[PDB]
């Protein structure tokens, strides 16, 4: 572990074309010296593995502005106007991989492991490939994603993977001791925990350094083996980007999701709907809420005074946690998706299939890519339910035969909750049809779904809490 | 998360025939209460997915006594000798399986990831199949492995394997908090922590539980999600299998030892091997820091404990009780192998029965004798990034060669090792060249090496006498 005073000493040695992986999280644990350095050495044709792709102003999308990316691989690069704007001029290059595939990848690279399936982006086009990595100035394509190869173990598809490494890895964290050893705070953690052990130098820029001695040795978040080039920053900005503080139909299908929790339940809930049935949860029940930026124990929105830039949810928002939350790494977030420890998953969606295939994730000719919504749909073990709006304007049907927009997942919807009516949902006997919102009638319901389904037999009027 | 008073109750429906992850290396972090348990309620025809095999009276071997378990997969199940007559007499089925693809299988049953490649195996029973399973009355194997499927990546061969999920985990942790966060203590996180999360009903003993608040959210190790029953076990023997206290043919050993102790530097990250590598730790010069790491998850070992500080927690990977330096970590053997699979270990120093002309390493079985496992072994010298050292006497008994031209032993690794120290000789071991002798005990000519070498090998014109710290 060297130790240096000069963020431009620390990165000096980066060559043109290097892959760098980047920490952070929205603007959540950025290492926001050591990417000024980049920008006062001015290195450039960088491929930067990075969850997103920052704001305009901020984080990675500072490199962005000065050009200095040939490529970036990341998850979620939505919220900076300027990436949208060299993707489509066929000046940057982008590909976009599942957020949990992502965090695998860069683990896979760090622990030796070249390659590994997992079931997040079957049936969708992550494993089909083709799609627009780079255009030239035609809008014709410079370069097409590679598929994926598809694979079965015990009954369910899986696709192929391949490890991400880098050159160097710019990582922020919380604190160092004089060893090396680096701790992270709340959930800046996300990604710099990963991408410390997946690149040949790891850079780490932290708060403040402290003696050998100060971190219990069981509490060590990246042991000092991993921890190359350290140095304490001299300035954070660190700037939330949401400071988030504490219709009839939507109302509906909120107060029915609300009936989805049960004591003693995991769930990982969308923005939106999602979110907002969770204030309809009785306080004589316990719901654990996970975050896929590594936080299990999420509580309600900040005070004022309680808003951290370290403490976010996965819509970027400020949050808070409860008594007895806990806090871990990106790759640890989506094994504890993957592995299907998660009981409930609730989200939104723009189609569901009769037979549960979702698109909620991309519109052709509308670019943002998928997050974790393909990790979160790609467990059996995990209850799905999809809360949406029944119809489309002019009546254009949502649920459908075969969806006709990208797929999330394939055969992943347990459950459809609308303002009509909620339908459970089978990968091979299609859609049965258990509640009904009082007032209409099943050819009500008909006449707005695209496909056939079967009518409970218990079949009762649409709950509401 | 469940709690309960009774631990009996807790494992209660656990059927014959269950797949039963056991957490534990050596002695350490074992769930003694939750095996105590098995034993009352006599579940038997298990499948015990266990590092070790315990000792005799503790451990997984009390459940060996008892005949309950009819399958292992560990990686190392010596030091019971109820064990080996089981094994043996063709009563237990055995999978030896590296110690670090045990791990990482075990963390991919956790994290939803069915199968992945690792290059540990390359080139040995592991990947060409037959490694004995189950042995007939008479001795002869019937139950062999089978061959692993083996695929190239960058140049480099790679053996798949799949996830390993349990029915049932037994998992001791160090404390829970009333949400049931759980925290590990020492070394005794090991396997405990992965298994925690690859079973459908996870079963955690813990020595206290405290209040929700009493772990930051950052320190909590498996989070509450993870843990489905949870007991305070009422009592804890916590043995120490081998107490190792600060203080025959050692007059060529202490030759090899302060010559492989001027193979550490400065700044060096090492894993030293159980025999000879141990002692040359002794000799690194006090005007360096070399951090040692532990397969089984410490890196910053430090010497050998005084009475009052040996802790049943705290173990090196020869189940020797250690201490720790200050600015030393613990981790879990997932992480642990995570480290020396990913090449961050800067040198590996192991000893051998066998060393071949072009690297190939032969230290973890010797065919009708010794069949124990290979633990760590082969994940060990499975990195390309990482050096590997062999140091060991020069010939066996009768002057038997022990560097040939091809190892007669079941190979740990194909073409890993990179210098060869003996009490005669230092070799450059080269995977095209073959070996060149750059280093020759003095008042030996090279005659004397040749001799006792099974094949040729070239002598450095830069030719010196064996080097000895000072």
């Amino acid at each position: 572990t060297k130790f240096y005073t000069d963020p431009v000493e620390a990165v000096k040695d980066i060559p043109d074309g290097a892959t760098v992986l980047v920490g952070g999280f929205g603007l959540c644990g950025i290492p926001e010296n050591l990417i000024d350095a980049l920008l006062k050495t001015g290195v450039k044709g960088l491929t930067a593995v990075s969850n997103n792709a920052g704001v305009d102003n901020f984080g990675l999308g500072l490199l962005l502005r000065s050009k200095q990316i040939k490529r970036m691989v990341s998850s979620y690069v939505g919220e900076n106007a300027e990436f949208e704007r060299q993707y489509l001029s066929g000046e940057l290059e982008v590909e976009l991989t599942p957020q949990g595939t992502l965090a695998e990848r860069i683990r896979a690279g760090g622990a030796g492991v070249p390659a590994f399936y997992t079931p997040t982006g079957y049936g969708t086009l992550v494993q089909e490939g083709g799609s627009p990595i780079k255009y030239n100035k035609d809008g014709s394509v410079a370069i097409a994603s590679k598929p994926r190869e598809v694979r079965e173990f015990n009954g369910q598809h899986f696709i192929l993977e391949e490890a991400i490494t880098g050159d160097f890895a710019l990582v922020k964290a919380w604190k160092a001791d004089r060893a090396g050893n680096v701790i992270f705070r709340k959930s800046a953690r996300n990604f710099n925990l990963p991408m410390c052990k997946a690149a040949e130098t790891t850079v780490v820029e932290v708060e403040e350094i402290v003696d050998i001695g100060a971190f219990a040795p069981e509490d060590i978040h990246i042991p000092q083996i991993y921890v190359h080039r350290l140095i304490k920053g001299e300035k954070y900005e660190k700037r939330i980007e949401r400071l988030s503080i504490r219709d009839d139909v939507r109302e509906r299908i909120i107060k029915r999701a609300a009936l989805e929790f049960e004591d003693g339940m995991y769930a990982n809930l969308g923005i939106g709907i999602p979110l907002l049935a969770s204030n309809f949860i009785s306080p004589n029940i316990t719901v654990h809420l996970q975050s896929e930026n590594g936080v299990l124990g999420l509580g309600p929105y900040p005070r004022q005074h309680e808003a951290d830039a370290d403490l976010i949810n996965a819509g970027k928002e400020t949050v808070t946690i409860l008594p007895g939350a806990s806090f871990f790494s990106s790759d640890e977030s989506f094994a504890m998706i993957r592995g299907g420890h998660v009981d409930l998953t609730m989200l939104g969606a723009m189609q569901v299939s009769k037979y549960g295939d979702l698109a909620n994730w991309m519109i052709p000719g509308k670019v943002k890519g998928m997050g974790g919504a393909m990790d979160l749909v790609s467990s059996a073990k995990t209850k799905v339910v999809v809360t949406m709006e029944h119809s489309a304007k002019g009546n254009a049907h949502k649920i459908m035969e075969k969806c006709t927009l990208p797929l999330t997942g394939k055969q992943c919807v347990n459950r459809i909750i609308t303002e009509k009516a909620v339908f459970d949902v089978d990968k091979k006997k299609g859609l049965t049809l258990i509640e009904l919102w009082e007032g209409l009638t099943v050819d009500d319901v008909q006449k707005s779904t695209g496909c056939d389904f079967a009518v409970s037999p218990k079949l009762m009027p649409m709950q509401q809490i």
